[PDB]
């Protein structure tokens, strides 16, 4: 395995973007992972939809929070994904809309819990989604570095792990690109669970 990969050098992520005062990470989360996985099967980079499933994924809660589970079945029952810029985002949940098939999945897979080696594996092949804690101050207010904590074990945020180095993750969050290193944030790696539980619940699309 490469001893330090970054996704976003390889044309497979598409621009920061914003999920404002809406509950939808777990949206923006899945959708990077599909909007990546497209790039690298087929090499064509192009910006999906989020509110579709805001408004769409019913199993999930709009701006009040979902699953990564049932984002992924939505995607593939619904037979695919429409463009951002067929259906934009409101930051609010309105009714579902009828969309395009644009781009679609085959699958998705859960990386083994709490094993950052498995990890490191899955992001070697493609960025995947991960929760962990966001909670602490530190976090919500992190600016730049290498972020190494406080912070617990406690679920609660979306985020994609775009790459790693030998004692990074390279995190994509979704609140724009005045919070952070232009939208990202390096979190140390530290085994175990992981650093904010990273590494406790991870997915990556499939398409063959």
């Amino acid at each position: 395995l490469p001893e330090q990969i970054d996704w976003r050098k390889k044309g497979a992520v598409t621009p920061v973007k914003n999920q404002g005062k809406c509950g939808s990470c777990w949206a923006f989360s899945t959708v990077s992972t599909v909007e990546s996985i497209n790039q690298i099967r087929t090499g064509n980079l192009i910006s999906l939809s989020e509110q579709q499933l805001v408004d769409c994924n019913k199993k999930n809660h709009g701006c009040k929070g979902g699953a990564f589970v049932y984002a992924y079945q939505y995607i593939i029952d619904n037979g695919g994904i429409d463009t951002e810029a067929n259906y934009p985002y409101k930051a609010v949940q309105g009714p579902c809309r009828a969309a395009k098939k644009v781009v679609r999945i085959d699958g998705y897979k859960g990386v083994p819990h709490c094993n950052e080696n498995a990890l490191k594996k899955a992001v070697a092949s493609q960025p995947s989604v991960v929760a962990i804690d966001a909670s602490s101050k530190q976090f919500q207010h992190y600016k730049s570095g290498i972020f190494s904590g406080p912070c617990g074990t406690k679920l609660n945020h979306g985020v994609v792990i775009v790459g790693y180095w030998k004692d990074y993750w390279i995190v994509r969050n979704s609140w724009g690109r005045y919070w952070g290193e232009q939208g990202y944030i390096r979190m140390k790696r530290v085994g175990g669970c992981g650093l904010c539980g990273i590494a406790r619940l991870p997915y990556y699309p499939t398409k063959a």
